[PDB]
């Protein structure tokens, strides 16, 4: 099935991104493998963050994405993940782990396939402890032409649900600026926006990345994503590597002008802005009424 040549044209020819290509196509078999073995599923497993964006939504009109996310709020589900993915064979490809930092919850990636090498670019594994807000979307993968050499058919995965997705770009957006979550904000900006409830969801995924993970500062204002930012101020991590053209200046418009509705914070918005622990009980509950 899988060729050089095929690789190459799944990355439309460009050199520079075989190897994102070739990492695409390696994470496309690891999948897979967790959907035969694994069981995925609301307040188990999750597939989330920008590459489940790029499998199950945009395919190939969004960039490639070098990273797996899942939620995962058990750490023995996570351990049986990384067991299965450390040492693992999917056809030509081999899969390993090495953790980078001690919660066993951040995997450095690699991936090296019989004939086709070893691709050289970082790759990771992460799972998020704190729970999803919103039912999974069960989605399909974006059929793409190299799957038909695969000999495997892709599953389909639970997914986070869209709102929920762009709100948690939205909150690592207001803590540090990533070319990649821009390009992602991008296209969410292309797309229909559910604005109250992002919204919601945005003030409440920042109270607990303040409160309970100490990321970022506090009070959340809406500055933090909505001031103008300039080419400079983003960190770039090869976003040329995974899309063509790269268009910060034209995509940091978009998004500033399309989120303006993260303004209009109401009342209980504005309250819990300020991250105080004193406001928990009214934040779980704010997120219990989604839930339902």
């Amino acid at each position: 099935g899988l060729t050089r040549a095929l690789v190459a044209r799944h990355a439309l020819g460009r050199a520079e991104a075989y190897d994102a290509a070739l990492l695409d196509v390696a994470q496309d078999h690891l999948l897979y493998l967790l959907s035969q073995t694994v069981q995925f599923g609301d307040n188990r497993l999750v597939f989330k963050g920008g590459t489940s964006l790029r499998k199950c939504r945009l395919g190939n009109v969004g960039r490639f994405s070098t990273d797996l996310d899942f939620s995962a709020p058990d750490d023995e589900v996570v351990l049986e993940v990384c067991e299965l993915i450390d040492g693992a064979r999917v056809g030509g490809f081999e899969f390993g782990v090495q953790s980078t930092r001690g919660d066993g919850r951040h995997w450095q990636l690699r991936v090296r396939h019989t004939e086709l090498g070893e691709p050289r670019i970082v790759a990771s594994v992460e799972f998020a402890r704190r729970p999803l807000a919103l039912p999974s979307e069960l989605l399909a993968f974006i059929q793409l032409p190299i799957h038909k050499a695969y000999g495997f058919g892709l599953p389909t995965l639970p997914v986070v649900a869209e709102a929920e997705a762009c709100a948690e770009k939205l909150a690592r957006y207001r803590r540090v600026a990533l070319a990649r979550d821009l390009y992602d904000l991008n296209h969410f900006a292309s797309r229909t926006i559910d604005e109250p409830l992002v919204r919601r969801l945005w003030v409440l995924k920042v109270w607990g990345d303040v409160v309970d993970d100490r990321r970022g500062t506090r009070p959340l204002r809406v500055e933090d994503v909505l001031a103008a930012r300039s080419e400079h101020d983003f960190q770039p991590d090869s976003i040329g590597v995974l899309t063509r053209p790269v268009a910060m200046a034209a995509w940091e418009a978009r998004v500033r002008k399309r989120f303006a509705f993260l303004t209009d914070l109401d009342a209980d918005e504005q309250r819990w802005a300020a991250c105080d622990e004193r406001h928990r009980r009214e934040v779980e509950n704010a997120l219990a009424v989604l839930r339902s």
